[PDB]
């Protein structure tokens, strides 16, 4: 298999400031948030997946369940609740952030050694290419 379990370093980061502006978060958040770049790390035992991100600035840790509906509560980032479903179309991953907005949701996929993810929010598609450093 492809076993998502990996170490993904951040190479790029596009339209990330407008993405925070689009989600209407605070100015102090965007001041600190830009100069930073979090290193992602994926862990998956089987039908349980834990998405670990490690920054000394507010740990962004998420847990998930594949094929089973997910719910989420945020109080530090654009404090919204959405209904999210993580599934496997084929050999990729997708998430439908079912809530407000016209364009909410992320798209995942693997291009061998690099991720080609896309993140939208109110119509602003930002992208972040990572480099699997396994």
């Amino acid at each position: 298999p492809v076993d998502f379990n990996g170490y993904w370093k951040m190479l790029s980061n596009e339209n990330f400031e407008e993405y925070l502006r689009a989600l209407d978060v605070n100015v102090a958040l965007r001041k600190i948030a830009n100069l930073l770049k979090p290193d992602k790390e994926i862990v998956q035992d089987g039908d349980h997946m834990i998405i670990r991100t490690l920054s000394t600035f507010r740990n962004y840790i998420m847990d998930f369940q594949v094929g089973k509906e997910f719910e989420e509560d945020l109080t530090g980032i654009d404090d919204r609740k959405c209904m999210t479903t993580v599934s496997w179309d084929g050999d990729k991953l997708q998430c439908v952030q079912k809530g407000e907005k016209e364009g909410r949701g992320w798209t995942q996929w693997i291009e061998g050694d690099e991720l080609h993810l896309e993140m939208r929010a109110e119509g602003v598609t930002c992208k972040q290419v990572f480099k699997k450093v396994h």
